[PDB]
C-alpha cells in the first residue's frame, strides 16, 4: 500500500509513534516519505548484503529476518516480509525498538538527512489527528 500523508500520520498515531522517544509524529511521517515514499512494499538492497523493508525501511542486518543476510540479527523477531504489509503494525513496533536502541531516529538515514532539524510538523499539517 502507498499511504497518503495524513493516512500514514493517522496509522502511525494509532500505533503509538506520536512523541515516541520524544519524536513528534511529523518526524515519523517525514522519515517514511523519504525512506519509502510512503510505500509499505518498498525494498532497497544495501552494500553489505542486507536489505531495507517497508514504510520505514527497516534493515535486515539487525532488525528482521529475510533469510539472506548472513550473521544478522532479528531483534524485532519478525520476518522482513512482515514489514511490507499494508498494515503497518509490525513496522511501527519494530521502529519503536530501533529508535529505543541508543541512536534515536539517526538510525534512519533519510530522517537524519531530510527531517532532522527541519519543520517536521509540516508533515502532519491538515491531518485530522
Ligand atoms: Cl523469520
Ligand atoms: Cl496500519
Ligand atoms: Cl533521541
Ligand atoms: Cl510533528
Ligand atoms: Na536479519
Amino acid at each position: 500500500k502507498v499511504f497518503g500523508r495524513c493516512e500514514l500520520a493517522a496509522a502511525m498515531k494509532r500505533h503509538g509513534l506520536d512523541n515516541y522517544r520524544g519524536y513528534s509524529l511529523g518526524n515519523w511521517v517525514c522519515a517514511a516519505k523519504f525512506e519509502s515514499n510512503f510505500n509499505t512494499q518498498a525494498t532497497n538492497r544495501n552494500t553489505d548484503g542486507s536489505t531495507d523493508y517497508g514504510i520505514l525501511q527497516i534493515n535486515s542486518r539487525w532488525w528482521c529476518n529475510d533469510g539472506r543476510t548472513p550473521g544478522s540479527r532479528n531483534l524485532c523477531n519478525i520476518p522482513c516480509s512482515a514489514l511490507l504489509s499494508s498494515d503497518i503494525t509490525a513496522s511501527v513496533n519494530c521502529a519503536k525498538k530501533i529508535v529505543s536502541d541508543g541512536n534515536g531516529m539517526n538510525a534512519w538515514v533519510a530522517w537524519r538527512n531530510r527531517c532532522k532539524g527541519t519543520d517536521v510538523q509540516a508533515w502532519i499539517r491538515g491531518c485530522r489527528l
